[PDB]
């Protein structure tokens, strides 16, 4: 029955098991995936090795995608231990918190090269390094969020890479379909400050009237990893609950989030 | 005793083996759904009753989306034999057939309104008649195709109902969101089948996608119905408005695909001949 | 007078002064263009009639879309009086989505999406080189908008028929555009919501007016803009990028501090 | 009854008389605008000045879009020469030769950085550097591909770099909206000019765009001019954070065009 019986994947981005891709990771393991893992750092790797373990895979490498010399290693490392691999999740994304904070107008050049490097770039030096393990049918997703086409608050300079990430992941598409490989991103919306109210917004505004959860990510996530989709190529795929779909805020005419002040 | 073990599902628009609805059907039953079908005719039934057969199901019932007095039976049939539904597919396309000759401009009112009627108002009267059955958490799956948002030849008004289709989900979505109910539309490119083999606008959009979509092939029927499948369990209870492309990633590209050939960007259709 | 001259317009869906199709045949007027327009019925006519040649024209036809007897007598008037057309303009409005009739369907359908089609199969033989045709949109074609339904199903239509029709005229060099304009304030529970909405939340803080709509109107219309067909162009103060409420500091709503 | 009359913008990536930002500042010459160019080098510099000084333009500046110590000086410029902005063009876009070749996947970092820097960023530090002096109503305009929304053959991070640019647009938008400013992108088909039709790629997608496009032709310079005037003028008032094609059409196809004869398609493309 399971939908990743015998197949091999990386993961990179765990950071805990809140993460997006320890979620996406937890339903490849229940569609009987072969699961490895990255950590950035030695404090990452505390959290990153328990949850391999949990998930049935002694495979876990260090790769800081800024550190254009970990890239061989994890390679050597992938082909010793796996031999080939079936899909890879991309779960990084990173700017500077002040660049998060405010107006596009103020980025720094460095924030935005950084933003565009760790969000962006990874995507390409990753695929790239491992494009000769990937095997016929294999599927590389990465994340994204809807402020990539829409003005959303707190984003900024992220908005900006997701952008070019949603980009990047059509033109994959094309490069890698040529050896039968698909690329897609999983554009997700807010799981459960700033975040408290995108939280209550989504779920107060977004058709099914709740926000995403983990799980239902993860499963997203696996389907598009898995065999099912291999119709699917360069696609952006909403997990959201809906919200894409809104052009205002939702109403009962009052909006409902004026009903939720009482 | 997959992800739909014990759902119940209605299957609108069945016409044979190839029919798109019968691919959705086909996975939903491979992931445990308990399954019903709708026949358009009697022509259609001796047809949809041995694929109901195949999929474990005694539950068939006549459906002409053009005739409204089918809807209550329906209705009063689903609600006999299973109680409740946790999906409906509706593959329903229609224009006549001198729509998809000649130009959109040269569109007669009846044949625009036929259109209009069979693709896209049966969705609403489809689902506003199962409304009460549908469970908590129930998903509304419809079929699409790009020409709803692009220009595509031989498509004409049809590109005008499936635009009007996909707003339908996106509204219906809102309505339905409110109880846990879930709307989706599958936007499928072109499956290269026996009988469609058998006609030249076909064989050409066929050869086009195969020449020019990422993945260098066409689609399969299998394929389409696993996303089909995927939107219609829990594994999608996180999606719902969305327009998900079945297509080999088709829909990406701006133009022709090319190879660098003698150092030049040459089309690949070009090199076919 | 500059980029409309000695260009001649058909304006139809004129029903008073502050009609989408009165901002633009003003700003086409101002462009010097020769005007002429449509009337539902007779007690339109004894509004569109004054409002005409208040524009400089005497040009006014009868032309109830719905009706297929009109449309031939409307080519042999436009034919005898003005002998060609260089623009048209397309301003026809009319309609929970799962309570709507097939009956309330088909009308919006028809009235909303049909007409253009029939319009400009009627009008074609007459559109002079480099014509341009503008039909009118709204954002609940491609997103939800409350209290918007059926008529979200034809303004997505709509906006699809114009990417075919552009197609099918452009073999002519004959352009097809849709501008979707943002709503406008006017001296209704539910429209007065979105337009403070549209108000507080678009980048541009402020509802469009007629004029802006009428001159991007007069934009898509003229020449300046013989580069673009099959557009779908926003005329609405910036509100189709936003993602969600505008905010200010701490996330507050800018909604809630009004 | 000039739509720019009274109103000086800077124009931003002349490089010659074939420039995208050229045709724009053209059309905006002849609806009366006080007109201002930055040029890139002293190179460029014997270009732009003379194109400055047909369009009665004695306001000639250097920005190199990736010396940050250009900026400071741009703006005391302007804020001497001009004392307010009412429209701004940014037509600048530049990456390796190598990464418009190949695949994406081939991208170097060093190739990346660059792409993004100088066709992205640069519309960033350009409006925050001249943000102070946007009277009120003005318009910022930027320049646009198909590629950043579809694929295009050799075009790779310039489709990264653009999506990132549309982006940038809509959040500009709502940053200087609240200032009564406009933000909107131009997105061209391309252009048949002499030299551009010796490259065989570029000869390829204009002669693609040529025969595909519902109006079976490429724009023109002009045009993209006049698209370009219109949204730096009042006349687009209402528009902004769009991303307006100025193609054609092309951007509607969703495959090649065909003609039928005889109950048979063939594809245009074919024809020739």
């Amino acid at each position: 029955m399971g939908f990743l019986k015998g197949k091999k994947g990386l993961i990179v981005g765990v950071a805990n098991n809140k993460s997006i891709a320890y979620g996406i990771a937890q339903s490849c393991f229940n569609q009987g995936a072969t699961l490895a893992f990255t950590y950035l750092n030695e404090s990452l790797e505390k959290r990153v090795r328990p949850i391999a373990q949990e998930l049935n895979s002694p495979y876990v490498y260090e790769l800081d995608v800024s550190k254009e010399e970990h890239f061989k290693p994890l390679y050597d490392s992938v082909k010793k231990d796996l031999g080939s691999l079936d899909f890879i999740v991309h779960s990084v994304a990173f700017a500077p918190k002040e660049a998060l904070e405010g107006s596009l107008l103020e980025t720094s050049k460095s924030a935005f090269n950084t933003a565009m490097e760790i969000s962006v770039y990874s995507l390409i030096e990753l695929t790239n390094t491992l494009k000769p393990l990937l095997n016929n049918g294999a599927s590389v997703l990465t994340l994204s969020y809807l402020g990539s086409t829409k003005y959303m608050a707190h984003y900024n300079v992220m908005g900006l890479a997701k952008a070019a990430l949603e980009s990047a992941v059509r033109y994959l598409a094309v490069d890698l379909g040529k050896h039968n490989i698909r690329v897609n991103a999983l554009s997700a919306g807010p799981i459960r400050a700033d975040f408290r109210m995108i939280l209550k917004w989504n779920e107060i505004n977004a058709p099914l009237r709740k926000n995403v959860s983990l799980e239902e990510v993860g499963n997203a996530g696996m389907y598009l990893l898995s065999s099912l989709s291999s119709g699917v190529s360069g696609e952006v795929h909403f997990v959201d609950a809906g919200y894409h779909v809104m052009g205002m805020g939702a109403v009962e005419a009052t909006l409902l989030w004026d009903l939720h002040k009482e």
